[PDB]
């Protein structure tokens, strides 16, 4: 869905306000070649401690799962970047599938990633995402077996995302291995959620053969911080991450 070499930021809805969640974007959009929206959730098990405080600041602030469309179409009047719409499956299937997919198409959303989807509801989900528009997007982790890699690249209509839980400051040698592997069977792109922090980060995995690389926690450990001020300061953390 994205240039190779693209660095991907990904964000918050809602933290701390859905109208700085935009600003963010607008500020950050002319160094993205996607962006990922995650619509935060109580229980994010799945992700990094930086994270997931920022789906508990969302939350608390009273964060409402629309407002995540809210936040895209408005960001759709001034650009056309691919947005990934990152989320828990728990507010999909309460708000219903196709509903939920037919929603985020008609804010401007190209696709989606469930990190949490229950392989007994993949068959239906794609299917039902493809009928809707909405590419699919499917993470896989360290612990990922190369047959999985290879089933997931086969479901897969947007491109592969490969997470590391084990944070770094060095990237594990687990997620370099799980780069190598999905290099070797993926004929999907695929993005790299290895928890970025420095520049060289960023040129080894691009030179490993990363399609792009995903920026998350660098810039939402800027926004636990700096709040609504967090703009300046993420356009010099992305600057610095693509050595400009």
């Amino acid at each position: 869905m994205f240039k190779d070499g693209s660095l991907i930021p990904y964000l918050t809805a809602g933290d701390p306000d859905k109208q700085s969640t935009l600003n963010f974007l607008l500020a950050l959009d002319e160094y993205a070649g996607a962006i990922e929206l995650g619509i935060p959730f109580s229980d994010p098990i799945a992700d990094g401690k930086t994270i997931q405080e920022s789906h508990y600041r969302a939350l608390k602030n009273g964060f409402k799962l629309r407002e995540a469309f809210w936040i895209v179409k408005e960001f759709r009047r001034h650009s056309s970047t691919p947005i990934v719409l990152m989320t828990y499956y728990n507010p999909i299937y309460r708000a219903g599938v196709r509903n939920f997919l037919a929603a985020a198409k008609a804010s401007g959303v190209d696709g989606i990633l469930v990190v949490d989807l229950p392989v007994f509801h993949a068959k239906e989900f794609t299917e039902i995402a493809r009928e809707e528009g909405i590419k699919t997007v499917f993470l896989a982790a360290p612990n990922t077996p190369d047959e999985r890699l290879k089933v997931i690249d086969d479901m897969t209509t947007g491109f592969v995302y490969l997470v590391s839980l084990y944070g770094t400051e060095e990237i594990p040698k687990t997620a370099y291995d799980l780069l190598r592997r999905a290099k070797r069977i993926c004929r999907n792109k695929v993005a790299v959620g290895f928890g970025v922090s420095k520049r060289e980060h960023v040129v080894s995995l691009l030179k490993e053969g990363a399609n792009g690389v995903v920026v998350g926690s660098a810039l939402v450990k800027i926004i636990g911080e700096k709040g609504r001020e967090a703009t300046e300061f993420l356009k010099k953390k992305v600057e610095e991450l693509l050595g400009i």
